[PDB]
């Protein structure tokens, strides 16, 4: 007589997502003075989304342009686009370039490179279908590093020492270390720059022990490159440690989004660029990378690649687009200087260096649970459980009420 | 004794014939309301880039299943209904599968039998292996001999396939037979599903495109929804808004209850977080603003008409033609087939034929795309039909 049960009835309720709940609670609050420091994307001084003036101007030329049609790109993606983003992060004089070893893939934002790459690797890297090779991403990393190696497969997901809890800093002789005792074909999950969510990344110095140890060791770099430009206004800069592994002898992977650079988010514009040693592998790579495209997503969307490779292949554009990421990495810069200053003006106890010598709009402010719960429900002020601020949540008009917030948490919590 | 050996060393090399829609001058069609869309977005400097949710652009998400189940669903009064915007049709059946890989039919059961039909799209077998499911088989669909669907095969392997097993339906305009069951045939197929508790996972990657009426193209969906099964359903909007390269799709889920949508879509959220993380906005946009205006679905409606008219009249010419010449055999399946592709009932080097001497490309299986066929090719295609029929 009773229906019966769902066929969904045991499927359980997936845990609460942190900062949605976080977000949730900001639009709450009633309190005028309340801060979003959760934010997860670029924002203007007055709080608002930033569509980049050169995105807007090429946004109208295609609308102008008829001709344009809207059938199926190659399941790899539009050639421009590919061509463009892999010359970016690589550099127009790159040897792996001018050698005819390096690929692109077009990709679901960064995230959609990072899925590719960990398939590919999971079938056909360190073995056939291995996967057992360790995959190690930083302590702390990015939310959804560890899910997308999951799962592509990887069954040995580890960490590397990276965020000292104490310095406010990197722990480079701690990441040494698990270097050293990585197996060897191991595969590291690097940013490229702006670490997210600590904003602290290794000098170039650094970076050349890093490679070293990799080198000897054989482990795998697998680069993710999601602030190139934003992170400091300067491109060159900002992809000098995927250009060094290149010019030392890496074969690499390396996963970039244009979602913060471009300001593209929902437009979902990645590419996945590949170096290898020999030209000949490029094609048979990318065949396998065809496949996997094939079974998740077909062929990838026109609307943003567009954008980016008729921004990046004409000199007018690409000049007014170095000019918005740079205003970009300016007001970051600027926030971060501010807020460092006035903690300092109000002799808060502790360093801040950390402030101003971390790169990106991510700072692990280095205040502790207990002190992010008093800016929450005290000073209404939001940002997540580990210290995680958000630099453009930052405003010229909420400066020292942040800064006074933070005084009083650190002077009296705990 | 070179330098280190490169890690891609050992990687393998992997292993009337269009599939979209062509207008008479062989080209393709971005569709008026398409346009019209277009710029009214281009006009609106209000839109923003900010991510989507997870699950996508509710506006276009609720669009979409609407469309899929009628406005007046019994299952969308009843609020148990569920849309995850995806990437294409393919995006929606890759996290479908990967879903019920993990929760259907026990906790990561990769042992369920997964039917598709014999022939099928060929990416549903790749979808569903990527997906880890071990056991894919077939259902017996097309029947060579009679040039339509082999019912009773198709109903057998239905009563032998295991409880709990999952279907992959073609909702309207087989990929590539053309060839659809009646309503009374499907009302058939629907009672051993229900008796036997297999799941039905609907691919609509043609609604209206296929026979003109999107209403009509829906029906089987919406009697199975009616019948009550929990179900799903990969929707395209690549062929019937032409919108290929904007990767426009929706999976529409249907379960006996609000609460088993809430659970479900929790998951679904984290399998889309890991793979495209959310999804792109333009097409959806498009989408969902011609869906929610009276006047754009109007619109729309006559644009899938055009096509969905250009090709039934392709396969009245074609078969008027050929019975113009009367070829031998029959030749009915040219007009009783529904939607683009039409298996021509051509056999394996029949074709090469067509394809070496006459130089009419088609697949080894014998599927053409009507949509290549015009008034300026009509004249030899079909005159290259009857000789390759009458001579090899």
């Amino acid at each position: 007589g009773m229906a019966p049960p769902s066929v969904f009835a045991e499927v359980p309720q997936a845990q609460p997502v942190l900062v949605f709940k976080l977000i949730a609670d900001f639009r709450e609050d009633p309190d005028p003075r309340k801060v979003n420091l959760g934010v997860g994307a670029y924002r203007t001084d007055d709080c608002q989304p930033w569509v980049l003036p050169v995105v807007r101007k090429v946004e109208q030329r295609i609308a102008n342009n008829s001709s344009l049609n809207h059938e199926y790109l190659p399941i790899l993606g539009l050639a421009e686009f590919r061509t463009c983003a892999s010359r970016l992060a690589l550099g127009d004089d790159s040897p792996a370039l001018q050698e005819k070893r390096v690929g692109g893939v077009q990709s679901l934002g960064g995230t959609g490179a990072l899925r590719i790459g960990a398939e590919f690797l999971a079938r056909w890297y360190n073995g056939t279908n291995n996967k057992d090779t360790p995959v190690y991403v930083s302590s702390p990393t990015w939310e959804n590093h560890n899910g997308v190696f999951t799962t592509a497969g990887f069954k040995d997901i580890r960490s590397y020492r990276y965020w000292d809890t104490e310095k406010r800093g990197l722990d480079l002789q701690g990441f040494l270390s698990d270097l050293e005792n990585a197996p060897e074909f191991s595969i590291f999950v690097l940013h490229a720059c702006a670490h997210n969510p600590t904003g602290t990344d290794p000098t170039p110095e650094q970076w050349k022990q890093i490679a070293s140890v990799m080198k000897r060791r054989f482990l795998f770099p697998f680069f993710d490159s999601a602030y190139q430009g934003f992170a400091s206004g300067n491109l060159e800069k900002d992809a000098w440690a995927i250009r060094y592994f290149v010019s030392e002898g890496f074969e690499l992977f390396c996963a970039q989004s244009f979602s913060k650079n471009f300001g593209l988010y929902n437009e979902r514009v990645g590419n996945l660029t590949v170096v290898a040693k020999e030209p000949d592998s490029i094609l048979r790579v990318l065949s396998q990378m065809q496949k996997i495209v094939r079974v998740t997503w077909s062929n990838p969307p026109a609307q943003g690649a567009r954008i980016v490779a008729r921004t990046l292949s004409d000199p007018e554009l690409f000049h007014e687009w170095t000019g918005n990421v740079k205003t970009m990495a300016d007001r970051i810069l600027s926030m971060r200087s501010e807020l460092r200053a006035r903690l300092e003006a109000l002799k808060t106890p502790g360093t801040w260096n950390h402030i101003t010598d971390q790169i990106g709009m991510f700072s692990f402010t280095g205040l502790n649970p207990k002190q992010v719960e008093y800016l929450i429900n005290q000073k209404h002020i939001y940002l997540l459980p580990s210290g995680r601020i958000n630099m453009c949540g930052l405003t010229t008009k909420n400066l020292d009420y942040v800064a006074t917030s933070i005084h009083e948490a650190v002077t009296k919590i705990q």
